[PDB]
């Protein structure tokens, strides 16, 4: 069904990067790619988790709503957005894992695990978890993977309360205008060689919407940025976004 | 409690226009106007009513979800963004009058008087009805009522279910960045003198959000524009946004 289109490699070979796009045109039922080997890849999620991690928290009552604050418990981290109190939508804008650890030591490794598998998240690897519980979920995933994963959440389909997925639907808002809707999450894969950043979520449009999951070899926290960018590139070549 | 800030009236001037803004420091329980009496002054509300209406649809079941399409007639009326299928994201993004005007034939004058009520919205007016009873509700609301019922969506105060509450509240979403989220609503009344432009919402920062209700005068829409300059000129001024 679906559509290769190697013409979007440029803009990952502009920036003298290597990576994934992954495109799903929801009225039209059609997926595309840059690459459909990698495409398929399976990474650990990173900080991606956050969006199936704060669906658990809020089914099970950890998170109460997207306005109960976390303190900051003063002790000064290296990434400085850390080191101030959050709510769940400012946690996920500012990726702070000191608070998404604390749900998970509610949460316990089991609920966390069970209710993964309750979501298809993904699929658990050859290699077990290789870190903590709560940083990778034990399980690797593909770029059409969370696109499946971020359709289920679009249509209020996964099983958890109606109400917990409007909240992460919530707290995932990147930017909007006149033009377009974009509900994201990146992460970065940091710890184990190959590094690799991402960039997964939606564009919502008047009269469409169009899901997206880009990941990219990520050496250095330097090209960071290039996540986005490449990903808005291949919407503007597409006329998604103007 | 309430504070006057009379500096705020330049940015009307420049634009040879005269008007109010209203904001509330939600963190500070503080309230601040250019004009205290204007800010208690009640107007017709314009497409400000499709908030209120907007959640008596649905909590109804008039409007089933968010997605849902309401189909063009095929009449092809003056506003260009009116001739085309809608749903409640986009009926409320261009005011859409004739997606409104079936929803309120299917809930009924008295449903949708009564309901107002209990949103306290307003209050109604000598004049009674001066329209259609779905383009006015029979009411007028001053900038500091739309403050208060406001307050009440933003925290899922109103009578009608939190669903409702948050499906409007998606509705509203007008910008978001890096910076800042506005949710808003605009509406002109522009069919009995004095003719009124409203802008009414909130933007929501990481720590804090600022509600705010302004309205001006607006003989011709040609000045439209000015409803959102001249809030952005305050909110700017006041250090809310960049
Ligand atoms: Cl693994
Ligand atoms: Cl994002
Ligand atoms: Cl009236
Ligand atoms: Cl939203
Ligand atoms: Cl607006």
């Amino acid at each position: 069904e679906w559509q290769e289109n190697k013409s979007w490699n440029v803009h990952f070979t502009e920036h003298k990067s290597q990576g994934v796009v992954v495109l799903w045109n929801e009225n039209e039922q059609q997926g595309f790619t840059n690459n459909l080997k990698r495409a398929n890849q399976a990474f650990l999620p990173a900080s991606t988790l956050k969006i199936p991690n704060s669906l658990i928290a809020l089914d099970l009552g950890v998170v109460k709503d997207e306005h109960q604050v976390f303190k900051w418990d003063g002790q000064t981290r290296d990434i400085a957005t850390w080191n101030r109190d959050h709510n769940l939508i400012t946690a996920m804008k500012y990726s702070v894992v000191p608070v998404y650890q604390e749900f998970a030591r509610q949460i316990g490794e089991a609920r966390m695990s069970k209710m993964l598998h309750a979501f298809d998240y993904g699929n658990e690897d050859i290699s077990g978890n290789v870190d903590s519980f709560w940083l990778d979920g034990g399980i690797r995933i593909s770029a059409t993977e969370q696109i499946s994963f971020l359709r289920k959440l679009y249509h209020n389909k996964l099983h958890v309360s109606e109400r917990s997925q409007r909240i992460v639907k919530q707290a995932m808002l990147t930017e909007a205008n006149g033009d377009y809707i974009i509900r994201a999450k990146t992460g970065y894969a940091a710890r184990i060689e190959p590094k690799i950043g991402w960039w997964v979520g939606w564009v919502e449009l008047d009269d469409n919407v169009w899901f997206f999951a880009m990941n990219m070899d990520m050496p250095t926290s330097d090209g960071l940025g290039l996540r986005q960018a490449i990903t808005k590139e291949v919407l503007k070549q597409e006329k998604i976004i103007p």
